[PDB]
């Protein structure tokens, strides 16, 4: 990624930022990747509720990198309310895709992803 | 729109929400307008803080409004998280658009969607 | 909407353009609403190829809705192109929509709706 | 990124495509950011092109990202389609930026990062 090098060049210019825009990206490709996996399982009518959170987590985690992406300066955000929101979708999905982490690898992967991602979010709160 | 339409049919199916999503695109698609009408104007650099909120208040609407449309059952959802995000952003964007809407007309219009797509997410959250 | 009051007022300032627009943000919501649908029937799947090209319409309609909400002036833009590739995922989307349409209402309004974006972004196209 | 690890384990399962899906989102960031920094400088009216060709590169990069991130099987897909109009965004998006990279250091990490993502999105049409 180039988060950290776009933020330095910025004229109006944070490690835990640089690392919650490096997380969104991650884990929306992520649990895009993980809805499509979950919808091509033989088990499909067992992943509904899975492949909708990711559907959400990834919306709401483009949103969440986009603008944080748009946060390097000291003006009025909504960077924090969407970090705030966006770090409760990931624990939403990280617990449904833990569930089927022992069935199905990729769920296991996002699961880690969202859990590292909400973890990055939270983080730039403070 | 074909919300009211889509929401009936749904095999898991709402007055308020079907006029949360319809004003989430609405609202989306005009702050998205806003931002690039603002960019071409010769005060251009008057409206920095403006540009950049109707860029954030355009991906937000469409993450809600894409959310909500994945609201018509009664499983857990972000919906109500990510609804009061949205109208906190609406309420910002508003602001913004509302103190340039003397200068310039697409600001009047985009402050107005804002302010109503604002209290169509509120309701929504109720 | 709003789209035909926005362009009017943007200072670089179309009945087939504020047609497409209308239509990409429309098309947008009615595909993720049928993805969504689509996922939550008892014959899920059997509905595994439309659900992936509702999500790739969705996706790809707001971003061409959004380019184009972009596009009121003589400026280069990808605009067309864009347009192009739009009307083919709506062509995609409508004829797998289309052969659930007897079995799923949902995939009905939803063909109808791919159908109409089609033929409004081929139109502004010229 | 997790590209590679979800495409091993997706129920239907690939370099190019990896290296595609990776510099998409890379790219996205990216030119958010160079869109944000250009609204910044002291010469945003000289920017204003550059502005909203980022815009509309990180919208097309995060659509085909979202769009490649579900092309791990053999079935009909906009992908190629997709990363055709992204190669041609992204060989524009780097012209302007690159115009303004003398001037402007965050346009020549935004021109080099465009360079590379239009080259690996043409090489996935392969
Ligand atoms: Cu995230
Ligand atoms: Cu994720
Ligand atoms: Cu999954
Ligand atoms: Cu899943
Ligand atoms: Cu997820
Ligand atoms: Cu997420
Ligand atoms: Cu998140
Ligand atoms: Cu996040
Ligand atoms: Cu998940
Ligand atoms: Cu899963
Ligand atoms: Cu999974
Ligand atoms: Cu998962
Ligand atoms: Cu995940
Ligand atoms: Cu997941
Ligand atoms: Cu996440
Ligand atoms: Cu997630
Ligand atoms: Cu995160
Ligand atoms: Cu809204
Ligand atoms: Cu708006
Ligand atoms: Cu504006
Ligand atoms: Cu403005
Ligand atoms: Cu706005
Ligand atoms: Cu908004
Ligand atoms: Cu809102
Ligand atoms: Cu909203
Ligand atoms: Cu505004
Ligand atoms: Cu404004
Ligand atoms: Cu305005
Ligand atoms: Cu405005
Ligand atoms: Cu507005
Ligand atoms: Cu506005
Ligand atoms: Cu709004
Ligand atoms: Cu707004
Ligand atoms: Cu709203
Ligand atoms: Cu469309
Ligand atoms: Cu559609
Ligand atoms: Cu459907
Ligand atoms: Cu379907
Ligand atoms: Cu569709
Ligand atoms: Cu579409
Ligand atoms: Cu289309
Ligand atoms: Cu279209
Ligand atoms: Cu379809
Ligand atoms: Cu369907
Ligand atoms: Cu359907
Ligand atoms: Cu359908
Ligand atoms: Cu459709
Ligand atoms: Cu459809
Ligand atoms: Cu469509
Ligand atoms: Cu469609
Ligand atoms: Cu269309
Ligand atoms: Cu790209
Ligand atoms: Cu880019
Ligand atoms: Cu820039
Ligand atoms: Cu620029
Ligand atoms: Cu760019
Ligand atoms: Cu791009
Ligand atoms: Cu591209
Ligand atoms: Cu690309
Ligand atoms: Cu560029
Ligand atoms: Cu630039
Ligand atoms: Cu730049
Ligand atoms: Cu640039
Ligand atoms: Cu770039
Ligand atoms: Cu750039
Ligand atoms: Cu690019
Ligand atoms: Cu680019
Ligand atoms: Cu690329
Ligand atoms: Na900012
Ligand atoms: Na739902
Ligand atoms: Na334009
Ligand atoms: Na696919």
């Amino acid at each position: 990624m180039h988060v950290e090098a776009m933020i330095s060049k910025h004229p109006q210019a944070d490690r835990s930022l640089v690392q919650c825009v490096e997380m969104c990206f991650d884990c929306a490709q992520t649990c895009a990747a993980c809805a499509d996996a979950c919808l091509g399982e033989d088990k499909v009518a067992d992943l509904r509720h899975c492949i909708r959170l990711n559907l959400d987590c990834a919306e709401i985690c483009v949103a969440a990198g986009s603008i944080a992406s748009r946060a390097a300066g000291t003006e009025e955000s909504i960077l924090r309310t969407m970090l705030q929101t966006c770090a409760e979708m990931c624990r939403m999905c990280e617990e449904e895709c833990r569930r089927h982490a022992g069935n199905h690898e990729h769920c296991r992967i996002c699961a880690d992803v969202c859990k590292e991602c909400e973890t990055a979010c939270r983080s730039a709160t403070g």
